[PDB]
């Protein structure tokens, strides 16, 4: 078995349904394929995203927003965002492996995520956020401090800064979790963003993928398994001569990585870390493939894109 | 020192304003306090209240609320209560255990709190909760079975009930967090109120005090600490009779308890859930008192309203 940080993604949440309960059903359906890990005797160490989720709560903040009632900072809602899909993802995994008759414990916990002051996206903020504003509401965000940037045709958007993740503060924790054989859910949308020893909160976006690759170096996991919405990595995506990744090496997909076939934000930060992973220590392994896919494992070996160095 | 269950309510979140920052401010302070206890070699495992917190995001879930943008339900609310207010506490007890050189993790886990469906409280409850709606509005969500109740000259709001713990999910995990010497958060908001083998989420509103009395038995606690608005519990309370009770029996509280001067909703569920630790296990203590009377301590030893027997 392998000790593999699988980070789930928006496949992991699918429902169109924007309920609570229509979200809980999406993660005992995801958890039925976790659950599949499990059977074969893999360690999981889970994580997620919360892009919808955090962007309903940032709506709501707005729409109740006065004196006494206070939109909560970005860094509070990703916290929230951490307790709702937690609970949902840990109330499903038990379901779940109680189904197959599995004894494992779940725990989700809260998770800080450490960034650099100095990094280059705190003078650069480019990732849009909250609701659009007219520039009215724009300019007086502006004297309030904030970032907004018109999005020609559309309205004012707060923009907030994409920093690298540099240490997960509950790390230890986790770590203490893991030996103790116990699925571990952390990491939650990326972290709350934090810097400092002080753990100062701000107001940006820690990409998933990148903090998840930073839990699996801290707690040393064998495999970093990115779980999203295709079966495998692809060259020449969507067009007539697509073809799918299966084993890959780091060179491999430097290659085409420069050839342009990773659309950035949504794939490209996935071969991104799934190379940082295998370049981190030797005998690494990472993965990029779908839950649906674990329907074709073979034994206890997961298929899809295999990144090896 | 002495394993302790430190259940904080709401003078631990004592701001001038309801934003994330002077809530954060204040759980500094509180956790200066709880520095005093650790410097003094007790191991901490903690527990907070969310009724404010939570009031104000079911009122965000009610701004917001549409098909695209549905209200979540109150045991998501209480989730997501345990992350914001769990990340502002750790956060802040992280901030101040480095400023007294103490090299102590902290650590937040979503508590799930198991409750029996046969329990009185489902056929009565009593805990108004959420918005005040019009009566019409009131009629039509009772069409299925909620209950709503006026409140003369307010509107009408939806009352849930308060069933008591016969456990504690993550409790072993809790367990084990405390046995590696961690400091955990649990138990936010009395718990995520959860029912039978699927841990189906409820609408209710578990007591924090009992959710941590129940904690306290599930770890092997030393002692249950109650932090409130008083530094002794009394009889006779406002009265120019008043007392002040420091050492006191079970018996003693017990008597007090018939006489009614421990008033219900507020401190008589304190009185209960001292009682009870007390009877549950030889060598346990109970004590109620407020964060300020900390710094009374004797030494090691809290002074306030110690129930022993
Ligand atoms: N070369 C590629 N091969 C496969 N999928 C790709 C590629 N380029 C872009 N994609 C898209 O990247 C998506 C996954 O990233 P994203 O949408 O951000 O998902 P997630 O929520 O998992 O982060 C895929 O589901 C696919 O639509
Ligand atoms: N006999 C009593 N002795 C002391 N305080 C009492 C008594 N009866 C009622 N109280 C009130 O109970 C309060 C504590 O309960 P509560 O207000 O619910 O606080 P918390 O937020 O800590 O749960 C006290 O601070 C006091 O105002
Ligand atoms: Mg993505
Ligand atoms: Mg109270």
């Amino acid at each position: 078995g392998k000790k593999m940080v699988v980070a789930l993604g928006g496949n992991a949440i699918l429902s169109n349904d924007a309920s609570a309960h229509a979200q809980q059903q999406a993660l005992v359906q995801t958890s039925a394929y976790l659950v599949h890990l499990i059977k074969q005797g893999h360690r999981l160490i889970v994580s997620h995203g919360n892009g919808p989720q955090v962007g309903n709560l940032l709506l709501q903040q707005q729409a109740a927003d006065s004196e006494k009632n206070p939109a909560m900072p970005l860094d509070t809602c990703v916290a929230m965002t951490q307790g709702s899909i937690g609970y949902w993802l840990s109330n499903a995994l038990n379901q779940e492996l109680n189904k197959a008759g599995i004894k494992k414990q779940v725990a989700t916990v809260l998770t800080q995520v450490v960034v650099d002051p100095a990094d280059e996206a705190f003078k650069n903020p480019t990732k849009p956020i909250g609701p659009f504003l007219t520039e009215a509401e724009a300019k007086e965000a502006m004297q309030a401090g904030a970032i907004f940037k018109e999005d020609a045709g559309r309205g004012w958007r707060k923009v907030v800064p994409s920093p690298k993740p540099i240490d997960i503060h509950e790390a230890e924790t986790i770590n203490t979790l893991i030996k103790n054989d116990i699925i571990t859910i952390s990491c939650g949308g990326g972290g709350i963003p934090v810097v400092g020893q002080e753990l100062k909160g701000v107001e940006a976006v820690i990409d998933k993928d990148f903090a998840s690759e930073k839990l699996a170096e801290l707690v040393d996991a064998d495999a970093l398994v990115i779980l999203t919405g295709v079966d495998y990595v692809c060259i020449n995506y969507g067009k007539p001569d697509e073809k799918q990744l299966t084993n890959v090496t780091v060179a491999e997909l430097e290659e085409y990585k420069q050839a342009g076939h990773f659309a950035p934000g949504s794939m490209l930060p996935k071969i991104e870390a799934a190379i940082q992973f295998v370049e981190s220590q030797p005998n690494k392994q990472a993965i990029i493939t779908s839950l649906e896919n674990l329907g074709s494992m073979s034994g206890d070996e997961i298929v899809g894109t295999v990144v090896t160095k």
